[PDB]
DNA sequence: GTGGTGAGC
DNA sequence: GGCTCACCAC
């Protein structure tokens, strides 16, 4: 009291696209798109945001627009089953390649749920394509990178944002933003701003108490506040508010430029953000103040298994290692180690060396048992700041096809599928160039296949480039050769009908 | 060198 | 239930 809890160092740190995730005064934001594949379709067919449109594949649903969710339809339903829940459902099948053609297409009006035995899309001579969804994913991304200097791509429909710089700059140099009638930020934060340029301060001096006037700063979106704590008490709250503001803008552009609704979570931790974004859907924005982190993590919807990269199996074990009750398990980890990370550290040691398990089926690395420590201890409190980072360069790319029926008998059929693969792969190589804005070419190509008896033939080798920058053809040129040798490699053995053909590319070069 | 199979879109 | 992708014991 009598002075803010955060120091200048922690504030100024928001302007560093490298040491920003530390401050705790951080302001990260996660954004996921609602019923994505459902939407990009809901958009492509000029339908409305409120039409029970579902995205199907063969006989299974893979995306359910929220309009059609109101009828109880979910992912664990089959087009057939779903229609009995809502006869006005608008099922739309993804685009697909046809055995033999080097281009995918949209067979609208067609689908297994169609009576006409001619408007069917057999899974025998067709392969689902996801370019459309990738094509859109990037757009949204481009729209992001234009509003945020540091953007991490979580997955095809998710992205994290480091609203550090934008918040700091707004908090210091924005002479436009208005709080209400006649009251701009330039007057409400005069004290903090005048002090900033003054430089008269030690980077360790606790910032001044937030000006009484700033409390009239409104948050944008639902502020998780069950206990009803005050909205703006310290700076981290002020920065977060400014974030929600900015964040709303970004999310509005997407909706206007592409027309995609999204859920969004704001907090000082990517992890905590990941949760908040999924807390409410669709088209909403949850906000978890640092002084609500515990109230949020214990609202009664999360567990130690709901934590990204900790809910597959390592999470399962964690329970069998710390007893971890089957409910209020997160809080339990907090109230059992109110010491520090160091405490739980040893507990891990004196819980592994004995007669409980074997280092043959445990994802818990003994030596680095200090990491797993601080991790759980931090997560439990909602303070595990992970720096945003780019996904490591791709190592490979597979264009498979689990064949069925007696389709694949001759080599002209394999060749017929190799064209397809060659297309899809010459479609993910381009999307990669655009992402790293660097030219990419695969120096090696292999072709695997499963015979009738389910055996495995595979030939791998280099790819000759008769020029300097092609692919879509020379890839099939070689691909074929292999598919031939293998054919000869099994003339009088269990071969056709094949049960799985597939082309893979590795040994990439990023010039 | 991988197929087994855990993780995730 | 489907389709892709990174690893790493046997
Ligand atoms: N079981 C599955 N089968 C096929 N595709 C899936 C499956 N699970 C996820 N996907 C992929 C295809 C979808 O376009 C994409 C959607 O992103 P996801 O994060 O799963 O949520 P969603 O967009 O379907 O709904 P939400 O609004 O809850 O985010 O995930
Ligand atoms: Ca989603
Ligand atoms: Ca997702």
């Amino acid at each position: 009291g009598r002075m803010s809890k955060f120091t200048w160092k922690e504030l100024i740190q928001l302007g560093s696209p490298s040491k920003a995730y530390e401050s705790s005064l951080a302001c990260i934001a996660h954004i996921d798109m609602n019923a994505f594949f459902a939407q990009v379709e809901q958009m492509r067919c000029g339908l409305s945001k409120e039409d029970p449109v579902v995205c199907v594949q063969w006989n299974s649903i893979i995306a359910v627009s929220y309009a059609a969710r109101k009828y109880g339809i979910s992912r664990m339903d089959t087009i057939q089953e779903a229609l009995k829940k809502c006869s006005n459902l608008i099922p739309i099948h993804t685009a697909v390649f046809k055995k033999g053609e080097d281009f995918w297409q949209y067979h609208d009006g067609c689908g297994s749920w169609v009576q006409d035995p001619a408007k069917q899309i057999s899974v025998e001579d067709h392969k689902v394509s996801l370019e459309p969804y990738r094509r859109e994913s990037r757009k949204a991304l481009k729209i992001f990178k234009s509003a945020c200097d540091l953007v991490e791509r979580a997955s095809i429909d998710e992205v994290f944002l480091d609203l550090g710089r934008i918040c700091f700059n707004m908090l210091m140099f924005d002479n436009e933003y208005e709080l209400t009638g006649d009251l701009k930020l330039k007057d409400a934060l005069s004290n903090i701003r005048e002090a900033f340029i003054g430089g008269n301060y030690d980077i360790n001096s606790h910032l001044p108490l937030i000006p009484e006037k700033i409390k009239s700063l409104k948050f944008e979106g639902d502020v998780f506040n069950p206990e009803g704590r005050d909205l703006i008490t310290d700076w981290d709250d002020v920065i977060l508010a400014l974030g929600s503001q900015v964040c709303k803008g970004i999310r509005d552009s997407i909706k206007d430029i592409l027309g995609y609704t999204t859920s969004c979570g704001l907090s000082s931790t990517k992890n905590v953000c990941k949760l908040a974004s999924n807390y409410k859907k669709p088209d909403a924005q949850t906000i978890v103040k640092n002084d609500c982190l515990l109230d949020f993590l214990d609202c009664g919807k999360f567990e130690i298994t709901s934590f990204w990269t900790l809910g597959g199996v390592l999470g399962k074990e964690l329970i069998d290692v710390l007893d971890l009750p089957h409910e209020n398990s997160i809080k339990h980890i907090r109230e059992t180690w109110p010491d520090n990370a160091g405490q739980l550290k040893e507990f891990l040691d004196a819980k592994v060396k004995q007669s409980d398990y074997d280092r043959s089926t445990s994802n818990i690395d003994p030596l680095k048992t200090a990491d797993l420590a601080e991790k759980l201890f931090k997560l439990s409190r909602g303070r595990y700041g992970l720096p945003l980072s780019s996904r490591p360069v791709v190592k490979s790319m597979m264009s498979n096809k689990n064949l069925r029926g007696k389709s694949c008998n001759s080599i002209v059929d394999c060749i017929s599928w190799l064209e397809v693969f060659c297309a899809e792969l010459t479609s993910r190589i381009q999307d990669l160039e655009q992402e790293y804005n660097k030219i990419v070419i695969p120096r090696t190509v292999s072709i695997s296949l499963k015979t009738k008896s389910y055996e495995v033939y595979r030939k791998s080798g280099p790819v000759a480039y008769k020029g300097i920058n092609f692919q879509s053809h020379e890839l099939l040129k070689v691909g074929i050769k292999f598919v031939t040798d293998l054919d000869i490699k099994g003339k009088n053995k269990s071969y056709y009908p094949l049960t799985k053909l597939s082309m893979t590319i590795t040994n990439f070069d990023i010039i």
